[PDB]
């Protein structure tokens, strides 16, 4: 069967996350071994474990070594099959990277998939939950899938209480995305969010990123958020509109961290993905690397990052060659398909 080597590159959880997505949506059984090799805590987590058995039963999948601690994993995926997903990820373990692996296993489902998934929805080490929604979703109905991502409540680290709902219909209509350079950036959106937390976090967040981006002279509009949840958290995701796809930055809300710094560093992280005046922002241009191989088409993206790289190799593990890949890690980078599957 196929044989994934989880200490491959970055050798983390991302390996394992794509790879099981993969098999569920091939139907080809895989191995994964060497789990979180490049780690302080190597091994499979309960986080991994929640997100395995989710596709576990989209996929009615015999699984062996699943467990806590296991550095060896054997997922055999039978037809895949429209339920209903409820997830509860332990503490504030990130809802968007269980997400990020469901979606394309989900589309490929032949009725709409329902989910709630419950966890951290603004953690460090992974996208907002409002870059899901406004960014990745905007960006995948390019390429023929529609589907909502709902915050109804919101969860930070440690405390979590996160919850997560909403749906995927069948990916019927594939299209191409070709996305290489943008022309012009029509306007700026965002979100600021505050939760347990005074309303001046959300206003002064927003009130810097819309400082550090006035230099783009397009009109600038970002919405706060104040919200209730077991625990205190902030943070800010703005987008740029752009004639082709949105580009999005981010920042969390820290303890002993200025607001203002906050809102900042998304303005600046903004800032950053645009530079190139590449389509694809580095984040998008991971998540869309699975779905890619089926739609077809060609990205430029501002920075490839190892994500991106190991969802290549894992895709093409499953699939051969698919992606032509000009650049390296670090650096802007075009990622066109050779073949479509």
């Amino acid at each position: 069967m196929i044989t994934i080597d989880g200490s491959y590159g970055e050798g983390g959880g991302q390996i394992l996350r794509t790879s099981v997505a993969l098999s569920t949506i091939t139907g080809e059984p895989v191995r994964i071994v060497n789990i979180r090799a490049n780690r302080p805590n190597p091994g499979l987590r309960p986080q991994h474990l929640h997100a395995i058995l989710a596709l576990k039963h989209l996929a009615n999948a015999e699984v062996k070594g699943a467990h806590v601690g296991s550095r060896e994993l054997v997922f055999i995926p039978k037809k895949l099959e429209a339920k209903e997903i409820s997830i509860d990820i332990g503490t504030a373990g990130s809802i968007t990277l269980v997400l990020q692996a469901l979606l394309p296993a989900m589309v490929f489902a032949r009725e709409k998939v329902k989910f709630r998934i419950t966890g951290g929805t603004d953690v460090s080490w992974s996208p907002p939950v409002d870059y899901l929604s406004n960014v990745t979703l905007f960006a995948l109905e390019k390429i023929g899938i529609h589907g909502e991502i709902r915050v109804i409540r919101r969860g930070h680290y440690p405390k979590g209480g996160g919850i997560v709902e909403g749906y995927v219909e069948p990916w019927n209509e594939k299209r191409e995305l070709v996305a290489k350079e943008y022309s012009r950036i029509i306007k700026i959106e965002g979100i600021s969010h505050a939760t347990n937390l005074p309303s001046h976090v959300a206003e002064r967040q927003a009130r810097a990123a819309k400082d550090e981006l006035l230099q783009l002279k397009v009109p600038i509009e970002i919405r706060t958020e104040i919200s209730r949840s077991i625990g205190p958290g902030s943070g800010i995701v703005v987008w740029a509109e752009t004639d082709c796809l949105r580009l999005g930055g981010d920042a969390l809300g820290k303890k002993g961290k200025p607001a203002e710094i906050v809102g900042k560093e998304a303005a600046q992280e903004l800032l950053d993905q645009l530079k190139p005046g590449h389509c694809v922002d580095k984040f998008l241009g991971d998540q869309l690397i699975p779905f890619l191989a089926f739609s077809g088409g060609v990205i430029w993206v501002s920075e490839i990052t190892n994500h991106l790289k190991t969802n290549i190799w894992v895709v093409e593990s499953f699939l051969g060659r698919i992606f032509d890949v000009d650049g390296n890690v670090g650096e802007p980078g075009k990622i066109r398909v050779i073949r479509r599957v």
